[PDB]
């Protein structure tokens, strides 16, 4: 099997080009067939199960998360099976165990994994709605990657950046690595021992247009408590909306569709220090027509999480650091640093007024994929 040294970070990288990313998307959904249809959506349901196995042993789970408190169930489930990619024996196993794909193996079909998750990518943005994944691989300097694990990583999203990087010095590690993303991509991002030789880190950038919202002139007063106040620019939309209240758990679910199959929920509960208990009750394994004039604050958010910290209870770190064998990905020694998943999400632009200036919780369900492409919690528009 050939081999190659990722060119170092500082080397000369054009900008990607997403719309260009994005007519690739709509052309891996555009040829699907049925078979591969129905794996893309199967694929965006496992992704669920195990975000909402990620909810149930966590109680404040959003102290994992610097910045922005969002979190995609398919980059996780794709930053898995992208790993599951260059392992073997032991660490493989554990991580087919964690994935939990019922398909006869090939070993798991990591391949069919991966092109199923960029198929449940293209579902979305086939539909106003910017959804960009890419991918990139940190090493040390000099440490030799197989190209079938390189050219494997394109099955999940075509933009894939392995650069070679000093670890040694850290704290400048984790700057070159923002400035290289922010440098290619245009985005924000956020990141965080010195035996560390991998970086595997997940970037995805998603843009949602709600069409009959605008960006209100005047901003609008949000409570993150009843003491404290942000004015925060909100968007406002009138139509016929999906809604429930439940009065049981209290709290009140909003449903806005981006597309047919795509849309955006809103969980406000009745009061706010319900939000964590409300949380537990939703993001977990009824809506009906109503017309709604909705106030929410717009979202340029960003976040960023360690796979080690949402799945420490699955013992992922035990998986990533005991009988590690990611000899797959390359033969030199391999000492994870993090594996990062960092996210840029942007909401932009008788009757029921809906208007969220409290804290809530936010998620965006595909009907396609039958897919979780995000949870969050917006305790602070403003970060």
């Amino acid at each position: 099997d050939p081999t190659f040294i990722p060119a170092p970070i500082q080397a000369k990288t054009s900008p990607v080009d997403e719309k260009a990313l994005q007519d690739q998307l709509v052309l891996v959904a555009a040829k699907l067939d049925t078979e591969d249809k129905l794996r893309a959506a199967m694929v965006g349901m496992l992704a669920n199960f195990l975000g909402f196995r990620i909810y149930g042993m966590h109680s404040e789970l959003w102290g994992v998360v610097h910045g922005a408190t969002v979190l995609s169930p398919t980059a996780v489930f794709g930053t898995l099976a992208s790993l599951y990619l260059g392992a073997l024996d032991h660490t493989a196993d554990r991580l087919q165990a964690i994935l939990g794909v019922p398909w006869k193996d090939k070993r798991l079909d990591a391949h069919k994994v991966l092109s199923a998750l960029q198929a449940v990518q293209g579902l979305l943005v086939a539909q106003q709605l910017l959804l960009s994944t890419v991918v990139g691989v940190f090493t040390a300097p000099g440490l030799h990657l197989k190209q079938p694990f390189v050219q494997g990583l394109a099955l999940y999203t075509p933009v894939v950046l392995p650069r070679s990087l000093d670890f040694t010095e850290l704290d400048v590690a984790a700057e070159k690595i923002d400035r290289f993303m922010q440098a290619v991509t245009g985005w924000k991002t956020g990141s965080s021992s010195v035996d560390s030789t991998l970086a595997f880190n997940t970037y995805v950038h998603f843009q949602g247009k709600m069409k009959g919202f605008s960006l209100l002139a005047e901003p609008q007063e949000f409570w993150v408590d009843q003491s404290t106040s942000v004015s925060v620019p909100m968007l406002s939309g009138m139509g016929t909306f999906q809604h429930w209240s439940d009065i049981q758990d209290q709290f009140s679910v909003t449903q806005v569709p981006f597309t047919e199959s795509a849309s955006l929920l809103l969980i406000q509960p009745h009061y706010a220090s319900d939000l964590d208990k409300v949380e537990g009750l939703t993001f977990q394994q009824k809506l009906s027509p109503r017309t709604i004039h909705l106030t929410m604050p717009q979202l340029v958010l960003q976040g960023s999480y360690d796979l080690q910290d949402l799945l420490a209870q699955a013992e992922l770190p035990a998986i990533l650091h005991t009988e590690l064998n990611l000899q797959k990905l390359s033969n030199d020694r391999i000492r994870v640093g993090e594996v990062l998943n960092s996210i840029f999400f942007e909401l932009e632009a008788e009757v029921l007024e809906v208007t969220l200036n409290r804290p809530f919780l936010f998620a965006v369900y595909d009907q396609s994929a039958t897919a979780l492409h995000f949870l969050g919690r917006v305790a602070n528009p403003l970060s």
